């Protein structure tokens, strides 16, 4: 039994917000953050990083989001404030549970 899953009401105030969406949720080191925090392995570098462009690859960032869980999200999250995409992220800080914690 899957726990912890991403929610519904985080997973979608992220994907929902497809008005900024594509706009502004980057790929370059915003995965590098997510990487190097060892929530994407390097299964899930290859594929991102596999697409040419930021169409595919921020497509595929998202899409990776699109079915991977809470901590993920959170470390998704947690990669825009490192790239200054703060803004993105508060629209999605609604389904998120959590104020930094750290």
């Amino acid at each position: 039994g899957p726990l912890g899953s991403m929610d519904a009401k985080a997973r979608n105030c992220l994907l929902q917000h497809r008005e900024a969406l594509e706009k502004d949720i980057k790929t370059s080191y915003i995965m590098d953050h997510m990487i190097s925090d060892g929530f994407l392995t390097i299964s899930e570098e290859e594929k991102v990083r596999n697409e040419p462009t930021q169409q595919q690859r921020a497509a595929m960032l998202i899409k990776m989001i699109l079915k991977k869980d809470n901590d993920s999200y959170v470390s998704f999250y947690n990669a825009l404030l490192h790239e200054g995409y703060k803004d993105l992220a508060a629209l999605l800080h609604d389904g998120i549970p959590v104020v930094s914690s750290s």
